[PDB]
């Protein structure tokens, strides 16, 4: 019902032996997919990542044919209701701590799908796998939290509605940023989390 967890990072020999715990800090495991509806855990190991020092974000990112209806963070609030739902809504500009970004309203600038995709996802060295979900535009909507600073295990609980009827294999990917620290290439040092959800649909 999951495929095998993939786990990409721009980190390199600059963060010296903590390459490898930055390379893995991400994780994603599918709690149930019944109803017409998949709720998974992501996961986000921060504690190689000195957010309380000099904070970052992290981004959960949705395939088409689910629709987010509830995202519950590491103190338990149901923050689904904090995420804009229009990319324009003054909300949703470029420091507020909710953000949202959706292929199917923008692509470009600051506020747009590619954009983000770009300074998430697309910095973590991502596989094969990943960039072909891009290219093959499996991939819709961004959800974005900034101002993060734990140093600990933080773990999300997402849950979504199957609007595809028809379809039986979903991408899940989460990403961390810090927004100061870089590589040895001065690239925001980025790791990825992803994992493919594949239903079984009943008959009748």
């Amino acid at each position: 019902q999951q495929s095998p967890l993939i786990q990409t990072s721009n980190a390199d020999y600059k963060s010296g032996k903590d390459q490898e715990k930055l390379r893995t800090s991400v994780s994603i495991n599918l709690l149930k997919a019944e109803e017409g509806q998949i709720q998974w855990k992501v996961t986000f190991d921060t504690s190689e990542w000195s957010f309380n020092v000099k904070h970052g974000g992290v981004y959960f990112i949705l395939p088409n044919g689910l629709d987010l209806t509830k995202i519950v963070d590491n103190n338990q609030h149901d923050i689904t209701a904090s995420f804009p739902t229009d990319i324009n809504d003054y909300r949703n500009s470029g420091q507020e701590k909710y953000r949202f970004f959706s292929s199917k309203q923008g692509l470009d600038n600051e506020n747009g799908f590619n954009s983000q995709w770009n300074w998430s996802a697309g910095q973590a060295n991502p596989s094969e796998t990943v960039n072909s979900w891009k290219s093959g535009n499996r991939l819709s909507k961004i959800y974005f939290i900034d101002q993060i600073t734990d140093t600990t295990e933080l773990t999300y609980t997402l849950t979504a509605k199957v609007t595809e009827p028809n379809q039986q294999s979903f991408p899940l990917l989460a990403v961390m940023k810090s927004f100061t620290y870089t590589n040895s290439k001065s690239t925001e040092v980025t790791s990825l989390g992803a994992r493919e959800i594949t239903l079984e649909k009943e008959k009748t």
